[PDB]
């Protein structure tokens, strides 16, 4: 992901 994930 762009976040965390």
């Amino acid at each position: 992901c762009p976040f965390v994930c």
